[PDB]
């Protein structure tokens, strides 16, 4: 509603207020970011279309253009709280501003991917590297990564039908997980009696893919620091 | 398609060929049956509207009329393979024809309630009496009953979103089940490693309700012997 005040958080991020995006501008879609050199653009788009579950694209920028239709007037170089510049497979840094690195390469292409449940009555979410590979696309391949969210045994279904508008459920060993204790990405959560490991797909997989494939240069958001769009979680 | 040949199975049941309805006329909706005296009609309808999940009504007959819009030209007195006449809370018999008992009371009202999954790649189903009560309605109350279907840990969600168009999942003790070994209704199934107890609501609950409430006279289908409608599982 009013559709604005999401443009107010982005505004605080230009000034340079690093911070998680959790709960902020609640109601408006929030996304992950992956920007690769043009010569890798086709491959990511293919990978994204071939693996819609773990790689749902909301918008792709025009080569070298840091803007998005998901939030007219924004700037992907400064509107996120924190970024991760990746060089030759590795992590080179973690700036609150990517203007500098965007200027490095001329034809850069960015992919925006990325509460109603809590309205029904239901750190960084523990994520695991599965044994379930994705469909390859050019130089891109790898197994999808998953996010574990402990759901009560009575709203798991209600978690399925509600979100529909989960990749795995229970049996963690069936996707190659022998202990929720050691997630593939730090953390660990308190999974109580009566709760159930519900797994999800997210922007880590597409990320882990480019990473493991030796992409020379890449820009991403820093975990927990997504790009808040002007799109209301209802379209 | 052709929408007929479901009227061919019903036809075999008039002759008197008791037998399960499993797999028959696949593609066409199949239902449970509950027929109570008029003076209980209002209560069941209320109970049914107040508990849509465990009591989904597809059609209600006009008092004393054994027909249904769900299959023009059928006769609820002879078109099911086997029936259960219930007298004063108890089970009085199990005939293949209910014509006789329908003639007993003048204003009888029948409720029709009641594969695509197996198209995705996914005895009598084990059912349990929970600890989760339904919303009462007049002389009707009681806890919903559930059906357990062992679903692979990768199609549980896919079992939720597919059927949407489950009441509980996992944690059986959270709904008052301390051992899937002894179902509330005989049977028992082989729940393998990597599978997950997925619970469902069905016509037993509405049945168990009328039963435990002392309804003098009632007619039902016999487990596994439903009424096959002319409605295709796609409307």
């Amino acid at each position: 509603t009013d559709a604005e005040a999401a443009r107010k958080a982005r505004a605080t991020y230009r000034d340079g207020l690093v911070a998680p995006t959790s709960g902020i501008a609640p109601g408006f879609t929030q996304a992950n970011m992956i920007v690769l050199p043009r010569d890798w653009a086709f491959d990511f788009l293919l990978y994204a279309q071939r693996n819609p579950k773990p790689c749902p694209v909301l918008d792709v920028s025009d080569p070298g253009s840091p803007t998005t239709l998901l939030a007219p007037g924004a700037d992907l170089r400064t509107d996120l709280p924190l970024y991760r510049i990746w060089r030759d497979g590795k992590l080179a840094e973690e700036t609150a501003d990517a203007t500098s690195a965007w200027a490095e390469r001329d034809d850069l292409v960015a992919f925006l991917i990325g509460t109603p449940m809590v309205e029904a009555g239901i750190s960084n979410v523990p994520m695991y590297l599965t044994n379930r590979p994705c469909r390859p696309a050019g130089r891109l391949k790898g197994n999808m990564v998953v996010s574990m969210r402990p759901i009560p045994a009575s709203r798991v279904a209600d978690a399925a039908t509600i979100s529909g508008r989960p990749v795995h459920v229970g049996a963690p060993e069936q996707i190659g997980i022998s202990d929720l204790s050691k997630p593939d990405f730090g953390d660990a959560v308190r999974i109580e009696p009566g709760e159930v490991p519900v797994f999800w797909a997210c922007g880590v997989t597409p990320q882990a893919a480019v990473m493991a494939s030796g992409v020379p240069f890449a820009i991403t958001h820093a975990p927990g620091h997504m790009f808040i769009t002007d799109i209301p979680d209802t379209a």
